[PDB]
Formats: structure tokens, sequence, C-alpha cells
């Protein structure tokens, strides 16, 4: 009953039977006759439907969803990692990185800055992924504490992204939270193509924890087995050259999670500069918007996540396709009251394109006419 | 200003000038003219002073100390370890051990059992020692949380024994506590002889963390540098064949710590059965009592720690030389209300000789006429 990757040849055959114009004519809250993955593929490949027209249709099909947007800010709690992903600066073989680790004091200080100075009520905790069982359990323990601590401070939504998770590691993290707490597990498969995955994440059976594709991809099934609800699959756009394959796999994974009763966000982060050991594929804005549009349209209750990997000009264009906006920096403990967050090449996972403070980014979204849930702008009579 | 091991040849020469009978005639609170280590050696080697007579003298020289005894119970929070000590079942190469790790729930439950059912107000937290910096920091983090949690529950004294500690690892643990909290760092050198140490703890530069003798031995100096106070050196009796060498080194280490203003307990645990990879030296009761007597006498403000490594019959004989009594089991989360603690060969560090419940052991000490501080016998109107 775990997720099984779809057979692309089978999806292609079903995609051939989809009437894409009829699909576009569907009322909001109406579901196509064919599978979501087949419809996504059919919309993707039918180039008589313009990308801008697909994006307009996606924004309308999602237009009823409330809240329109919510936010969380990432907080990297360490940049140690045992794995070796060739597109990521945190890879263990990158001896140039200055490695850092946040203790109790620093984690708490960062959460207070985010809460009081940035006005945010969503946070995400990130770590590397570790090889030996004891380290994995001790990481789960510390992140469980961070989650409980953020909820107790008044954060209303907590994400975590700490690697694949086995049953006993979920047990350790879970002793910190309740089954109905607003806690989302993030595990981005990066590529659902096993060969591209191996190229970037490494080979198995050699002490490289994220090289195990199968352990990673069933992490959400373990989380749902344990009685939790919120999950966040993702694809790293720019690893695999064939985007049609990845959108089929992601939509199929979302559909599986939906059928198990999960609430899923969907992440499609695009590559950013990093201290890489292998080059990646640059995906143009039209393809990327078409991918976002097709996923958002076929998965209208699963919010796309948009992040400050993208520059301000792209956020302007794409924000209507998103249901989560996540501004922040992938450096360890980077926030400081009144100051721009750090994004030091010597310690960050990658370089972001937008370094403006979260409360400025989110305040400008609100001023342009979209409320952001889990954002309390620290102004006026809410100004301290 | 770190501890420097004494030159045994130099101590021997000073020991030759000690008048051991005059030393015995010293009033309590009077200090011999020669160094503590030289006097200890001189008492050890002067076989015209009987061991029983040395033990009587030691008990009298310490007789004024208050409280006469205090207690703590060990709580092993995991039996994972990266090191390879050949006398220890937890060594990483022991593939027979069932490896266990206590999360938040289990640690808290164990502390509540110890507090309410055993009546104890001292606890010690133990782990393995880990190789990579991230694991060491995450272990320090979790043990710091355990220490804070025990203090908040009303434990009045907390020991920890989690391996050598570098400055940044002490920083992480330290964010959990205050500089004047009743927290004792334990780091038993095991043998102060570098060659015996290498034989059992392994060779350096190969991923075996406790093989670094120097990192280990200056851990207390780092702890004092950070502004803490309480420390607990130790020798594992039965590693090195020449006990006179080890008592000189231990007494010299205690004297150094005293000169830095520390409060030091001294541990001389004797070997117990384990899943070993090298045999050890059995030390008879007369030599062991003579060693305890000479250390207790020359170091009258530094409490010897006696544990349930020893059988009831030996505790009866030696308890007068101790200032700390520590009953318990070296298995992970072994305590259960109303039941004997577990000491499973499949998961414990070694097999103890006395498996009676701490409150029985400590209640019998109290009934025989020695109060035990940090023990509240759960009886009568203190019975719940
Ligand atoms: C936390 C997420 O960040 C993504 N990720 C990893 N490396 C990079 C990069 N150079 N640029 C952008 N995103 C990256 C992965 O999808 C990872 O899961
Ligand atoms: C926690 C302490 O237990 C001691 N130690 C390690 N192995 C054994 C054994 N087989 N028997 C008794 N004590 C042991 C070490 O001195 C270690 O530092
Ligand atoms: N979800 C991946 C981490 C993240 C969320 N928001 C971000 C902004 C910038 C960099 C990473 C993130
Ligand atoms: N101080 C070493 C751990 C310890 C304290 N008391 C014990 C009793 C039995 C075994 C270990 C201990
Ligand atoms: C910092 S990257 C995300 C978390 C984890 N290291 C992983 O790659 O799954
Ligand atoms: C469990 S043995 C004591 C703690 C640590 N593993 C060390 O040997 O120092
Ligand atoms: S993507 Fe995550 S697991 Fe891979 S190297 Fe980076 S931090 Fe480590
Ligand atoms: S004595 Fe401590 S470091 Fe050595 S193998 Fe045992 S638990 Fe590990
Ligand atoms: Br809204
Ligand atoms: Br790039
Ligand atoms: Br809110
Ligand atoms: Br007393
Ligand atoms: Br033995
Ligand atoms: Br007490
Ligand atoms: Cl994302
Ligand atoms: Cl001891």
């Amino acid at each position: 009953g775990d997720f099984v990757l779809p057979e692309l040849e089978d999806v292609r055959a079903e995609a051939a039977t989809v009437d894409t114009r009829a699909v576009l004519a569907l009322a909001e809250g109406e579901e196509p006759a064919e599978s979501r993955a087949a419809v996504a593929l059919a919309l993707w490949e039918d180039r008589s439907i313009g990308t801008a027209e697909l994006q307009a249709a996606a924004e309308a099909r999602c237009g009823a969803r409330r809240p329109r947007l919510h936010t969380f800010v990432p907080l990297y709690t360490t940049n140690y990692c045992d794995s070796e992903c060739k597109m990521c600066s945190m890879r263990k073989g990158n001896h140039r990185l200055d490695r850092k680790f946040s203790g109790r004091k620093e984690i708490t200080e960062q959460l207070e800055i985010l809460y009081h100075h940035e006005g945010v009520r969503g946070v995400g905790f990130l770590t590397g992924e570790y090889e030996d069982k004891h380290t994995r359990l001790a990481s789960a323990f510390r992140i469980g504490w961070a989650i409980r601590t953020a909820l107790d401070l008044g954060f209303e939504r907590v994400y975590f992204n700490i690697g694949s998770m086995e049953q006993d590691e979920i047990d350790v993290l879970g002793e910190w939270i309740g089954r109905e707490d607003p806690v989302t597990m993030c595990v981005f498969q990066e590529s659902y193509d096993r060969e591209t995955y191996r190229r970037f994440m490494g080979k198995t059976s050699v002490g490289v924890p994220k090289a195990d594709f199968d352990r990673r991809v069933v992490s959400f099934d373990r989380w749902l087995d344990a009685g939790y609800r919120y999950v966040n699959p993702g694809v790293l756009v720019g690893l695999h050259d064939d985007l049609s394959a990845e959108l089929v796999s992601l939509v199929a994974h979302g559909d599986h999670l939906r059928s198990r009763g999960a609430t899923a966000d969907l992440s499609v982060p695009r590559m950013r500069p990093a201290m890489k050991s292998r080059d990646t594929t640059r995906v143009g804005d039209d393809d990327y918007l078409r991918l976002m549009s097709v996923v958002a349209f076929t998965c209208p209750e699963q919010r796309l996540v948009l992040t400050t990997r993208e520059p301000q000009e792209f956020q302007d264009v794409a924000l209507g396709l998103a249901g989560v906006i996540s501004p922040g920096s992938p450096d360890v403990a980077p926030y400081r009251a009144g100051c721009e967050a750090r994004n030091d090449e010597k310690s960050s996972q990658f370089l972001v394109a937008d370094l403006r403070r979260p409360r400025h980014i989110l305040g400008r979204i609100e001023a342009s006419g979209t409320p952001v849930d889990h954002f309390v702008n620290p102004a006026g009579e809410a100004s301290r």
C-alpha cells in the first residue's frame, strides 16, 4: 500500500485519450474522467494550449481555495550532512563549507526573531541527512524538540525537511507532537527517475544515506502509517532533462497521498547556484510556468510552494499559481533583528535570488491585494 | 595550564622521603609536607602498614565530611557507540549487542520512576562516544536537555558521562544549565598509562574517538575553563597491571583539579563481565581496598564513588571509604516501577553484581546508621 511509481508508457497511453479542451471547460470542483497524471501529461503536451492560457486556467481552478496563501520561513539548524548530492553545497565531500550547528540558545533566538521581527507564524526546520542510526535518531530528537518549541511559542504551522525517515526515527520525532498538530513532513524526491537520481544522489550500499531511493520515496507512507496527515513531496527542477516524466511522477505521488487521506503541498524548486560537483539543466521560465500550471490545475487542493529561490520578478508572475509563499535564506541561523538575512557562500546550501526580509516580501503581497495567513505584519497597533 | 601527567620516577623519589607513620599521625585537616601523589605512593608501598589499618585511618580522616554519603543512579540513554574499547560491550564492533536509544518519552518516564518509586534525587546520564562532529554536538544537545529536564523535575545532583568533550560541545550542553547548577562532568581516563590505554581504547587517527588520550584527559580543563565546578576523574581497575602507577596518576589529577578550584569525585570502578575483545586483570579485594584507602586518605575532600559493580558483601566492607554510593544498572532505560531493573547481556555495557533496587540498597544503608543525601525513602508519610 506504499506509493508505486507510475509506468510512463501507461500514462502516455491514457493521456492520448484526454480531451484537453473539455478538461479546460470543467467547472471548478469538477474532476476529469482520466487520472490526474494522464491529464497533466495531456495538458503539458498539447501545445495548442498556450502556457499563459494554462496559467490563467490554473489560477481560476484554484481561485476558490481559502486561505489564498499561507507562509513559512525556513530555518536551517545545521549544515552538516553525511550525504553527497552533487547539486548541493552541503554535500559531505565539500570541504570548503564552514560547518555550523545551532544549539538550544541559537534556535530559540532565531524563532523569536522570526516571530517578533518578521511577524511570521510558520517555520520550517532543515538539516542534512545522516548515515548511522544513532545520528539519525539524535537528529530526529533535536528537530522534534525544535518543532515543539516553535508550536509552544505560537507558530501555527511547522514544516520539517531532515531527510528520509524510518519508522523508529518518526517515533522519536513524534514524541514531541500530537497526531493532529500542524506539522508537515517534507521529503523532496528531487527526481523520480532512478537513473537521474543515482547520477546526483550517488550509489547505494556505500554510506551515502540519500542514495536509497526507496527508503526516501516511502517516507510519507511511514508518516501516514503513524497517524499523521500533512506531507510535502517535491521535484528539483533542473536535475532530470525530461520535465514531462517528472510532472507525471509528482502528480501521481500527490494523487496517491490524497487517496490515503493526506493533505499535501507540492514543491517544484528550481536550481540555484551552489558548490556543485555536477552541472544541472537550466529550465526556462516558460517551461517552468507551464509545469507549475499543469500541476496546480490537476491538483487544485494541493498547494504549490513558491520560494525566494526565485527573483522578485518571477514571484510577481507566478505567485497566482502558489498556495504557500516561503521567503528566507538557506544559511544556518541567518536571521538578525532589523538586518538582511545572511546567505554566505561559505555556509549556505545554495544562493537565493531574493534576499529581502520576509516581512517586506509578505507585506508587499498583502498591499497588492492577497492576504497571507500565518503572517501578522508587525505594524501600527501590532507594532511593539 | 592543562593537566600534565606526573613523572612516576619523580614521584617515586619524593615518596622515598615520606615518613608514612608521621603521615598516619596527622590530625584530620592537616596536610603532609610532600605532594599528595608522593604520599599516596608511600602509603601504598609501605607494607608494614596493613591494608585494614590503612582503611581504618582513611575512614577516620574522612569521618568529619558532611554529608557522609550522597547518591545518584545511572541512566544509560543509549547503547550506541562509535568507539571500540575492548573491555566494553558497547564497542562498535560488537555486532551481537541489541542497540537501543531513549527518546523524550522514555527518558522522562525513567526519571519519574527513579524519582517517585526509587526515591532518588541524583541521576547520571550516559551515552557512547561518537566520532563525527555533528553526532557529538547532537549527543551533547540531547544530554543537555536530559540534564535540564532532571533538574526541573527536582533532581538535586546530575552527573553525565558522554565521552571526551571539546569546547564547542561543552557550549551546546551548557546552554541547558547555569554555571552554578549541581552538574558533574564524568570522564574516566580508564588508564593513565598511554600504552595500556592504547591496548584497550585503540589507535588514533582511524575514526575511533576515545583513542585520543589527550583530548580525553583535558576535558575537565575545558569544563573548568567554561566556568563550571564539578568533575569526576576515574581509573578502571584491572586495565593496567601496575596499580601504583594508576593511583599516582589519579591522585595527581585530583590534586590538579583541586588547585583549579574544582570539586572532584574520584571513581575507581573494578572490571565486570562484558562482551570483551581482550582479557583484563583481576584485582583482588585486598589490593582494591588498599587502593581505595590510599586515595581516600590522601584526597579527603574528594569523595570516592562506589557502585553496584560490586557485590553486596564488598559494599558492606568498603562503604566507609566512599562518599558517593551509586546503585543501578548499565542497560538502556532499565527501570520499571516495582520491578528489578533489567541488566540484559544483549544490551548492557557490562553485568553488575548487585541488582537490588536502589531504594532497598539505600534504605538498608540508612537503617544501618548512615544517612544518604539525595535519597528520600518513599515510606510512611512520604509514601504515595
Ligand atoms: C531543501 C531542498 O533544496 C533543494 N536543493 C538542493 N540543492 C539545491 C540548489 N543548488 N538550488 C536550489 N535548490 C536546491 C532540494 O530539493 C532539497 O530537497
Ligand atoms: C562508565 C564506565 O564504566 C567503565 N567500564 C567500561 N567497561 C567496563 C566493564 N566491563 N566493567 C566495569 N566497568 C566498565 C569505564 O570506566 C567506563 O568509563
Ligand atoms: N522548502 C525548502 C526550503 C525553503 C523554504 N523556503 C525557502 C527559501 C529559500 C531557500 C530555501 C527555502
Ligand atoms: N559512574 C559509572 C556509571 C554507574 C554509576 N553507578 C553505576 C552502577 C552500575 C553500573 C554503572 C554505574
Ligand atoms: C537541506 S536538503 C533537505 C533535507 C535533507 N538533507 C534532504 O536532502 O532530504
Ligand atoms: C558508557 S562508557 C562512558 C561514556 C563514554 N562512552 C566513555 O567511554 O567515555
Ligand atoms: S540535498 Fe539534503 S542530503 Fe543532499 S547533500 Fe544537500 S543537505 Fe545533504
Ligand atoms: S567505554 Fe564508553 S567509549 Fe568505550 S566502547 Fe564503551 S561506551 Fe564506547
Ligand atoms: Br484569503
Ligand atoms: Br544554477
Ligand atoms: Br496567523
Ligand atoms: Br550525614
Ligand atoms: Br570481569
Ligand atoms: Br534530598
Ligand atoms: Cl519548496
Ligand atoms: Cl564510578
